[PDB]
C-alpha cells in the first residue's frame, strides 16, 4: 500500500487522534493537482470520509469534511464520488451543526460541488439544500456566509429547477439584501448569484425586481470594483432581457444613464454587459428609448459601433437598431450623432451579425423624416445596400429590400 492508502487505512483506528491525523494529511494532498485528487477516490477514501461525518466528535467531522470540500474542487469524477458515496445528503444535515467550523467546511464542500455539472446541483437541490443553504445566507460567521452564498451562486447557475428552488425559498429577497453587504467576498457572490437567477425564466426575473433588487443593483454599478460591476451590468442586462415591466424597473430606478456611463470602462466584460443592457433596454417601449435619448446614450453607442471588440461591436449594433424603430426624435439623434455614415459602411462587415443590425438600423431610419432618408443618400448608401440585395444571409438581404424601399417610397410605409 502507498502513502495515501496508508492515510485511507489509518481513517478507521479507534484512536481518535490518529483519525484526525489521517483526515488532515488527505485534504492536505487534496489541494494539489488532480492527480492527488484521483489518488485519494481510487484509494477507497471518499466512502470513508464520508462515513466520518456522522462521527461523534465535531472535530473528526471538521477534518474529514474539509478533506471532501479539498476533493470536491477537482475533476467532475470526483465530484460523482461524494454524490454516489451518498455524501451530498449528509453534508446538508451538516450545514445545521453546532460547531460553525463544521458549517463552513460542510457549506465549503457543497459549494464546490455546486460547481460541478448539472447533476451535482440537482443533487444537493434534491436533497433540500437549498433551502438550508439559503438560511445560512444570514449566518453570523462571516465564512459560513461567504460559502453559503457562493453556494448558492454555483446552483443559480444550473438547471431551472435550481433556480426556482432558490426563489420558492425566498432566496432572492435575502440575496438582494446581501448585495449591500459589507464584506467584498459576500457582496460578489450575491451578485453573481442574482445575475445567475436573472438568466433563468420570467418567474425568475420578476422575483428578483419584487424584492426591489433592481434599484440595488443600479447602485452596484457605481462600486469602485471592475469585479462587481460585471456581476451588476450582466444582472440589469439579464433582467432588461425580461419583458416590458422588467424594464421599466431598470428605466425607472435611473438605471439607463448610469449604463450609458459604464459604456467607456476600460474593463471590456463591464462594456460588453452595460451594451447588452442596453440594447435589451431599447427593445421595450418608447419610453425606454427615450430615457437612452436622454442620457446621451446614442452618441456612446455609435462611437462603439468601431470598437474592436467584436461582442461589444454586435450589442451596440442591435441597440442602434432597435433604438432607430423608435420615434422620429430617436431617429433624428442617430443621425445628428454621425451614425448614419459609420452603419453604412458596417453593411459591408464580415461578422454576419454586425451586418445584419446595421442593415436593419438603417432600415428603421430609412422610415423616417425626409432628413433621414437624405442621410442615407449622402453616405452613398443605396448602393451599398442594392450590392446586398445578392447575399446568402437572408436576413441582411431582407433588410436590403426593406431598406430601399422605404428610401424610394419616400418613407411612407
Amino acid at each position: 500500500m502507498n502513502d495515501v492508502e496508508k492515510l485511507v487505512k489509518l481513517l478507521t483506528s479507534t484512536d481518535s487522534e490518529t483519525q484526525k491525523e489521517a483526515a488532515r494529511d488527505l485534504a492536505e494532498i487534496a489541494s494539489g493537482p488532480a492527480s492527488a485528487i484521483k489518488a485519494i477516490v481510487d484509494a477507497g477514501g471518499v466512502e470513508v470520509l464520508v462515513k466520518l461525518l456522522t462521527s461523534t466528535d465535531s472535530e473528526v467531522q471538521k477534518e474529514a469534511a474539509r478533506a471532501l470540500a479539498n476533493i470536491a474542487s477537482g475533476p467532475d469524477e470526483a465530484i460523482k464520488a461524494i454524490v454516489d458515496a451518498g455524501g451530498v445528503e449528509v453534508l446538508v444535515k451538516l450545514l445545521t451543526s453546532t460547531d460553525s467550523e463544521v458549517q463552513k467546511e460542510a457549506a465549503r464542500a457543497l459549494a464546490n460541488i455546486a460547481s460541478g455539472p448539472d447533476e451535482a446541483i440537482k443533487a444537493i437541490v434534491d436533497a433540500g439544500g437549498v433551502e438550508v443553504l439559503v438560511k445560512l445566507l444570514t449566518s453570523t460567521d462571516s465564512e459560513v456566509q461567504k460559502e453559503a452564498a457562493r453556494a448558492l451562486a454555483n446552483i443559480a447557475s444550473g438547471p431551472d429547477e435550481a433556480i426556482k428552488a432558490i426563489v420558492d425559498a425566498g432566496g432572492v429577497e435575502v440575496l438582494v439584501k446581501l448585495l449591500t453587504s459589507t464584506d467584498s467576498e459576500v457582496q460578489k457572490e450575491a451578485a453573481r448569484a442574482l445575475a445567475n437567477i436573472a438568466s433563468g425564466p420570467t418567474s425568475a426575473i420578476k422575483a428578483i425586481v419584487d424584492a426591489g433588487g433592481v434599484e440595488v443593483l443600479v447602485k452596484l454599478l457605481t462600486s469602485t470594483d471592475s469585479e462587481v460591476q460585471k456581476e451588476a451590468a450582466r444582472a440589469l442586462a439579464n433582467i432588461a432581457s425580461g419583458p416590458d415591466e422588467a424594464i421599466k424597473a431598470i428605466v425607472d430606478a435611473g438605471g439607463v444613464e448610469v449604463l450609458v456611463k459604464l459604456l467607456t470602462s476600460t474593463d471590456s466584460e463591464v462594456q460588453k454587459e452595460a451594451a447588452r443592457a442596453l440594447a435589451n433596454i431599447a427593445s421595450g417601449p418608447d419610453e425606454a428609448i427615450k430615457a437612452i435619448v436622454d442620457a446621451g446614450g446614442v452618441e456612446v453607442l455609435v462611437k462603439l459601433l468601431t470598437s474592436t471588440d467584436s461582442e461589444v461591436q454586435k450589442e451596440a449594433a442591435r441597440a442602434l437598431a432597435n433604438i432607430a424603430s423608435g420615434p422620429d426624435e430617436a431617429i433624428k439623434a442617430i443621425v445628428d450623432a454621425g451614425g448614419v455614415e459609420v452603419l453604412v459602411k458596417l453593411l459591408t462587415s464580415t461578422d454576419s451579425e454586425v451586418q445584419k443590425e446595421a442593415a436593419r438600423a438603417l432600415a428603421n431610419i430609412a422610415s423616417g423624416p425626409t432628413s433621414a432618408i437624405k442621410a442615407i443618400v449622402d453616405a452613398g448608401g443605396v448602393e451599398v445596400l442594392q450590392k446586398l440585395l445578392t447575399s446568402t444571409d437572408s436576413e441582411v438581404q431582407k433588410e436590403a429590400q426593406r431598406a430601399l424601399e422605404n428610401i424610394k417610397s419616400g418613407g411612407w410605409l
